[PDB]
């Protein structure tokens, strides 16, 4: 996930080595699109829309005592706790957002969940993933901004958004 396609269900990207026009793949319905997965919104491209119904709003997670097992993915050891854990956050929280580093090291480096080695945890969805109280982070900056400590049920994640 978040490392080959990067649409919803059912619309696969293949970007296309050459302009024209960019053209998208069915299967639901055998049908060959050629304009953009439109439905609830318009995302993906750059920017422009009002009612952003569907975003790729992320949330890294580092794994800390705050979390179902206290493992590093290259320590492999982690006896620090909350005291690192908010803080460790706020070590990249204020540089990643800062056009000098581009979201994904940080998860194909750290990150503990899918993400961790799947360049991203989920990417985008079409309303809903789940925690309904992540879903409060999106919706709420202008892209690129990232919502910082949103606190849920899990630790301390972080809404990079890139769409």
């Amino acid at each position: 996930m978040a490392d080959e396609e990067k649409l919803p269900p059912g619309w696969e990207k293949r970007m296309s080595r050459s302009s024209g026009r960019v053209y998208y793949f069915n299967h639901i319905t055998n049908a060959s699109q050629w304009e953009r997965p439109s439905g609830n919104s318009s995302s993906g491209g750059k920017n422009g829309q009002g009612e952003p119904a569907r975003v790729r709003c992320s949330h890294l997670l580092v794994k800390h005592s705050q979390s179902r097992r206290p493992s590093s993915w290259r320590q492999e050891k982690i006896t620090r706790t909350k005291e690192e854990a908010l803080e460790l956050i706020n070590g990249y929280i204020q540089k990643i957002k800062s056009g000098e580093e581009d979201f994904e090291s940080l998860a194909s480096q750290f990150s503990d969940c899918s993400s961790a080695k799947a360049r991203g945890d989920l990417g985008a969805f079409s309303r809903g993933q789940m925690q309904k109280p992540f879903e409060d982070a999106s919706f709420a900056l202008r892209t690129g901004e990232m919502s910082g400590p949103v606190f849920t049920d899990s630790g301390i994640h972080i809404i990079l958004r890139t769409e």
